């Protein structure tokens, strides 16, 4: 019931998928403690804090189904008694504690620039996750707290918000693990006890590098972009250093909330496998509820293949989804398969045509053309039906038919079931497409 957590980003203009990761590993905490989840941000330069990058991780956070409990929301609103949630609004609160510091003899001005009296002793972090980490700190030298242009500096900043916001547990990445001694003593120069730290090993590519910030995959807007689906990349981002016993790597957020622990995050760096996470969103793809998929696909389709809902035929539409989804694995790839369905020409290549709709192929589909418009009801069984009998009558394979039929429908050699493409599409725009393939 009491944890207080936080996740406090800098908007850069897109989330990278390792400080969503810390995002939901304090929002998982925060909700199997009962605990509040809060959300500053740290906007200290100008230049590159943009309203335009804050939107980015309201709308990434929300598209990954992360509510917070406290903190800024669009508009300029906010919510939270432990506000303001702006590190740009909090400025004479760091002068109170700065000045504290320097009454206390715990800093010093030095050249126009404050200095933190740091504490050369042996300091041990008792992480959550790392375990404890010895520190000499002997050699450590006093450090900035306030610089020279009276700005505040990280290392002063985060400990004064943690204190005013009353933070129970400090949950972020590992790179931030060799500070901490900094931090640790700050709170002790002013008398509060420090929270516990739980620092996450820091994501890695397969081959060992970070995943860089100009990389390609980088951010969580990419996979969005590319048509990949809510849960499917939350449930991966459960993955990047923490399992369930079992370790079926598919369960839904109410699992992953129930079992959170900070104490079975891996010692050990996440490896980023995006074929895991593409196999993933295929399982999401197939399996979720075709209501719950269309939505997102629409979406998808409006980034070209439909007009604004302004498209008519919504049945058909549903029913070109319904196919595609049980076989693709992102919402590009479904935009693809589903490109040729919605099409009016067909993007026919000459490979293709050489090998499936030579003279031998035409004349296999006329074989077809007569019994495909004598069929009635135009349905999945009744179509694989005549196919079969068709096979029969001229000593063919089904496969014979089935192939060079998608081809010259579709100009692809792979998508989704003949049989019920065929009905999707409806007799009429077979029939129409077939005569066009065969007498033009």
């Amino acid at each position: 019931s009491h944890p207080r957590v936080r996740f406090a980003p800098s908007p850069t203009g897109y989330l990278h998928v390792g400080g969503a990761r810390t995002a939901l590993f304090n929002w998982l905490y925060a909700r199997h403690t009962n605990g509040t989840f809060i959300l500053r941000i740290e906007d200290t330069d100008a230049s590159r804090n943009t309203p335009q990058a804050l939107s980015v991780i309201f709308e990434n956070l929300r598209w990954l189904g992360l509510d917070w409990d406290e903190g800024p929301l669009p508009d300029g609103r906010t919510i939270g008694p432990f506000g303001p949630y702006f590190q740009s609004q909090r400025n004479d609160i760091y002068e109170a504690y700065c000045k504290k510091l320097i009454d206390k003899d715990m800093a010093y001005i030095k050249e126009g620039a404050v200095l933190f009296r740091m504490p050369r002793k042996r300091i041990i972090v008792p992480d959550i996750i790392c375990g404890d980490i010895y520190f000499d700190c002997t050699l450590e030298k006093d450090f900035v707290i306030r610089r020279k242009d009276g700005s505040f500096v990280f290392h002063l900043v985060n400990v004064v918000d943690d204190c005013e916001m009353k933070i129970s547990h400090v949950i972020r990445g590992e790179d931030h693990l060799s500070n901490t001694p900094k931090h640790i003593a700050i709170f002790e120069s002013l008398g509060i006890k420090p929270p516990l730290y739980a620092h996450i090993p820091l994501i890695l590519n397969p081959e060992g590098s970070k995943m860089s910030k100009r990389d390609k995959g980088s951010s969580v807007q990419e996979y969005i972009d590319e048509g990949y689906l809510p849960k499917a990349f939350r449930n991966y981002l459960c993955l990047l250093g923490w399992s369930i016993k079992e370790n079926r790597e598919i369960f839904d957020i109410e699992e992953a909330i129930a079992k959170f622990d900070l104490t079975q995050i891996h010692r050990s760096n996440a490896r980023f496998n995006r074929q895991k996470l593409l196999w993933l969103n295929g399982e999401y793809m197939r399996t979720m509820p075709l209501d719950e998929l269309f939505p997102h696909a629409l979406s998808w389709l409006k980034k070209a293949g439909l007009i604004d809902d302004h498209y008519d035929n919504i049945p058909f539409l549903k029913g070109a989804v319904a196919i595609v989804r049980e076989k693709v694995k992102t919402g590009k790839e479904l935009i693809d398969w589903i490109k040729p369905l919605l099409s009016n020409q067909i993007e026919y290549n000459d490979a293709v045509l050489q090998q499936y709709l030579d003279n031998e192929g035409k004349n296999i589909l006329k074989e077809a053309f007569p019994y495909l418009e004598k069929v009635s009801p135009f349905h999945s069984k009744e179509l694989e039906e005549t196919i079969k009998s068709l096979a029969m009558k001229h000593g063919r394979k089904t496969a014979d038919y089935i192939h060079r039929l998608r081809v010259a429908l579709t100009g692809r050699t792979v998508g989704p079931s003949l049989y019920p493409m065929l009905e999707v599409l409806g007799k009429e725009k077979v029939l129409n497409r077939l005569h066009k393939v065969l007498f033009e």
